[PDB]
């Protein structure tokens, strides 16, 4: 029950409760979450997106360490691309996951990513997790966000975009500085 494993379980759990079968992982990195989704037949489509070629090659590498039925491999798709660009391949998914990605975006990229995600793609579900820098300080990697910053960011999202947000920490209550990992589950409003 490591921290990362806690994050993944938390994300998979949120996807399932929303019955999000078709998922796109933005900033997929080495494919940690992609490996878990591909192995799980609950998911009907797994797509991972990253701007790094090195990371995508590695993702494909470990994803290949899996043994799966033939029809199961056709669910996977790897795409190189920046998250700040409106890619038509980002449409039609039940959910988009942005895991430990926001902290590594500067101002001239965060705003663009927000539109790409909450306006352009506009999936029904969006799961975002980021490190709680208030936990990393009390229990020692410092450009992370505070619980306040993260929650204001997310609330500001529901003010500009057609979404409502629910917070669900995945780590373990301090219970003074909250859990080590903050998660936000955005659900699109009905029309
Ligand atoms: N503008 C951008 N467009 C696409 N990917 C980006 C990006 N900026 C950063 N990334 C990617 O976002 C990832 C941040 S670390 C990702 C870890 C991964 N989510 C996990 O399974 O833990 C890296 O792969 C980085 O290359």
């Amino acid at each position: 029950i490591s921290l990362n494993q806690q994050r993944m379980n938390g994300v998979v759990a949120a996807l399932k409760q929303s019955n999000a079968r078709r998922v796109i992982d933005l900033g997929c990195g080495q494919g940690n979450l992609l490996k878990i989704l591909l192995k799980d037949s609950f998911f009907e489509q797994i797509t991972g997106v990253d701007v790094s070629y090195r990371s995508l090659e590695i993702a494909q590498e470990r994803l290949d360490r899996l043994r799966l039925p033939r029809n199961q491999w056709e669910r996977l798709q790897l795409i190189q691309g920046a998250l700040t660009y409106q890619d038509k391949r980002f449409h039609g998914y039940d959910a988009a996951t942005v895991i430990e990605v926001i902290e590594h975006l500067d101002l001239s990229r965060l705003g663009a990513f927000e539109r790409v995600l909450f306006e352009f793609a506009q999936p029904k579900i969006v799961i975002v997790t980021t490190p709680n820098i208030e936990y990393n300080v009390k229990f020692a990697h410092r450009f992370e966000w505070t619980r306040s910053q993260f929650q204001n960011w997310a609330n500001k999202i529901t003010e500009r975009f057609a979404y409502n947000v629910q917070f669900q920490p995945i780590g373990e209550a301090d219970p003074e500085v909250g859990s080590p990992t903050q998660m936000a589950v955005f659900i699109h409003r009905g029309h």
